């Protein structure tokens, strides 16, 4: 059913909230057993997300391979992700590691270091080109090469050494800046521009590892950003795009990460967001 009128159909009769329910009962749920480990409470930002063991993101060391970290797979539209928390003081360490050992091109950022009066994520690159951050639990260096500073969003160059091998890479932080501190964009235009953005810069393509993508807890705005992204991608490689049904695509998106979406506002929002970048994926 064209997605604009079960829209305008949701929005007329008020049922955003029994929609985003009907997801949440039909979600799958699957064993977080390792993510539960009392090893790894201190590696946990909230205790109630977690990822599923069947598609965790290992660490290469045999000490502790455990990330609040999620490979999602999405095998029709030939996309992977990696979702992940905002890092934390104890795992800023572990993020870089994993980048590097997925070889990941791009960083996707949804959040602000501090939001409604609190910290959301850790400082975790850095602001100076001058004062570089070395790891030395992981034994990596990251420095600042430039940064691009738009009304929406931020682009960052970041140089990621391995000071094992002496290896270089070049790894682009994109940065999206003005998601409000409550509920969601009034418009999607600025978030559509922003995934274009990111699109354009190769990070999304089959030639890298996946993009690794985070919010505060990795499940709201980072799974509103790869549910627009594999909708359109899907609507422009279909014979009939008026197919393409998100609510689907979100429960196969949910076998790979638990609660993606967080509110019915979210939902809507990613409804908004398609239904608008459509009129450009279909040859505006
Ligand atoms: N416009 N001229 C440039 S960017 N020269 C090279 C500087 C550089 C670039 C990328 C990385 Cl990862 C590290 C260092």
């Amino acid at each position: 059913m064209e997605m604009e009128k079960e829209f305008e159909q949701i929005d007329k009769s008020g049922s955003w909230a029994a929609i985003y329910q009907d997801i949440r009962h039909e979600a799958s749920d699957f064993p977080s057993r390792v993510a539960k480990l009392p090893k790894n409470k201190n590696r946990n930002r909230y205790r109630d997300v977690s990822p599923f063991d069947h598609s965790r993101i290992k660490l290469h060391q045999e000490d502790n391979d455990y990330i609040n970290a999620s490979l999602i797979k999405m095998e029709e539209a030939q996309r992977s992700y990696i979702l992940t928390q905002g890092p934390l003081p104890n795992t800023v360490g572990h993020f870089w590691e994993m980048v590097w050992e997925q070889k990941s091109r791009g960083v996707v950022m949804l959040n602000r270091v501090m939001e409604k009066g609190s910290l959301k994520c850790a400082q975790y690159w850095p602001q100076k080109e001058e004062k570089e951050m070395i790891f030395e639990d992981t034994n990596l260096k990251l420095t600042l090469i430039s940064e691009d500073i738009k009304s929406y969003y931020t682009v960052r160059q970041l140089e990621l050494e391995n000071l094992t091998t002496q290896e270089t890479r070049e790894i682009l932080h994109f940065h999206y800046t003005t998601w409000p501190d409550f509920g969601v964009p009034e418009s999607p235009a600025s978030f559509l521009n922003f995934l274009f953005k990111v699109r354009e810069s190769g990070s999304l393509s089959p030639e890298h590892g996946p993009v690794v993508v985070h919010c505060s807890a990795g499940i709201g705005r980072s799974g509103t950003f790869c549910l627009a992204d594999t909708c359109l991608l899907l609507m422009d490689k279909r014979k009939d795009p008026s197919s393409v049904d998100i609510k689907k695509v979100l429960l196969e998106m949910r076998k790979f990460r638990m609660g993606l979406i967080q509110t019915a506002d979210q939902l809507r929002f990613s409804y908004l967001a398609v239904i608008e970048g459509a009129k450009f994926i279909m040859g505006d």
